[PDB]
């Protein structure tokens, strides 16, 4: 599960896709948490946003950037004329509090976000497309 930082109008296809189906795993992961018993204090949150290793888990108390996030990227899901099937945002009024906090990134961490983004496309620019078009070599 890889969470972004990045624009969601810059993403490519691929990785707005993704994105897309991915980041709504932390609200359910969460509501699993909840359910047996954990509360944001059981979690080791870092301080500063990571890739690997805690990526996740960095995430567990700023759900409210998260459910903001998905609302950016149904959005441009649909701008790009995708057929997705959820185009709702889902309520997560029902898990406690302390894990909908917010978050702004600081455009250091942004970069670390863009780099890994840069790094897969690099590797076979042929399998990204932006609104269909190879633009990536």
């Amino acid at each position: 599960t890889r969470i972004n930082l990045t624009l969601v109008s810059e993403l490519a296809d691929q990785h707005l896709m993704a994105e897309y189906r991915e980041l709504p795993r932390v609200f359910g992961a969460v509501r699993k948490h909840v359910a047996n018993g954990k509360r944001v204090r059981d979690f080791k949150i870092s301080p500063t946003f990571i890739l690997g290793a805690g990526h996740v888990t960095f995430f567990y108390d700023k759900l409210e950037f998260l459910r903001k996030r998905q609302i950016e990227l149904i959005a441009e899901c649909l701008k790009r004329g995708f057929n997705i099937k959820d185009t709702t945002v889902q309520d997560i009024s029902d898990i406690p509090q302390e894990f909908r906090g917010d978050y702004i990134p600081h455009e250091a961490s942004i970069a670390i976000s863009q780099a890994r983004l840069d790094e897969k496309i690099a590797q076979r620019p042929t399998w990204y497309k932006y609104y269909g078009k190879a633009i990536y070599a």
